[PDB]
């Protein structure tokens, strides 16, 4: 097989309501299918959460926890099996547009001065009505941004703890000597509860 370059994580503990449309909009992309992959950590989920992802097959890689090891554990499983250089999380209640993988690569490809980029977003409902446009550097999420996986290495990314904490301080540690680049368009949606 080609080894992907892009790894989407979708951390997942009982997400029942919204992992379809996540992954619906993940597969939906203009990106060639052998160029990125999907990992979902299905955290110890009890609700249909374990059968919404089989309902996708091999259109997605799942790792199952047996019981609920929290949201650090998890995105450490999914990015030590990650196979792409670019990392990006995606929050199972959001979703993206189908030219949101293939922008955003195309945003670092082209610029290696670019450490990572992050796009606006619109919040949504629970019925997929944007609400409003949100500019992604004066309302910072903590989904979304694409990033190179070296560069995260080199700030910590797998040592113990390191991704429990919040995400501003996560930011913060990023920020130390890397930059987010802000790509202009709304292509990431962020659901408000």
């Amino acid at each position: 097989k080609k080894a992907p370059t892009v790894s989407v994580i979708v951390a997942a503990f009982n997400q029942e309501k919204y992992i379809g449309r996540c992954i619906r909009s993940l597969l939906n992309q203009n990106f060639p299918k052998e160029d990125y992959e999907i990992i979902i950590i299905n955290d110890g989920s009890t609700d249909k959460t374990k059968y919404a992802l089989e309902i996708f097959g091999k259109e997605i890689k799942v790792i199952e926890n047996e019981s609920n090891k929290g949201l650090s554990a998890s995105l450490n499983l999914g990015i030590r099996s990650a196979l792409g250089q670019f990392i990006v999380r995606v929050d199972a209640d959001d979703y993206v547009n189908s030219d949101y993988v293939s922008i955003l690569h195309k945003f670092l490809s082209y610029n290696p001065n670019f450490d990572a980029v992050a796009c606006d977003y619109y919040l949504v409902d629970d019925h997929e009505d944007f609400l409003s446009r949100k500019n992604c550097m004066i309302d910072p999420i903590g989904c979304g941004i694409m990033f190179r996986i070296e560069q995260l290495i080199d700030i910590g990314l797998y040592d113990d703890g390191f991704l429990s904490h919040e995400d501003k301080d996560l930011r913060i540690r990023f920020e130390k000597k890397y930059s987010i680049h802000r790509v202009e368009l709304p292509l990431y949606r962020y659901r408000r509860h």
